[PDB]
């Protein structure tokens, strides 16, 4: 709820990161570090309990899914 740096994302297209291939090489309290072993992308969703716009997530799509 910041007007900075605010990458927390909450949404089910968050699954479909997962569903692409997407692995977590990195753990993190809220932060989700995505590695897709094909492509030189790094995804970070941090995932809190909220119900988040995908306003970040269709900006995560342009990494994650191109």
């Amino acid at each position: 709820d910041r007007t900075g740096s605010e990458l927390m994302n909450s949404s089910k297209l968050i699954r479909m990161l997962e569903e692409d291939g997407w692995r977590l090489v990195r753990v993190t309290g809220s932060a989700h570090h995505f590695k897709h072993p094909k492509k030189p992308g790094l995804v970070t969703v941090p995932h809190p309990k909220k119900d988040l716009p995908i306003g970040t997530v269709k900006s995560i799509q342009k990494s994650a899914g191109l």
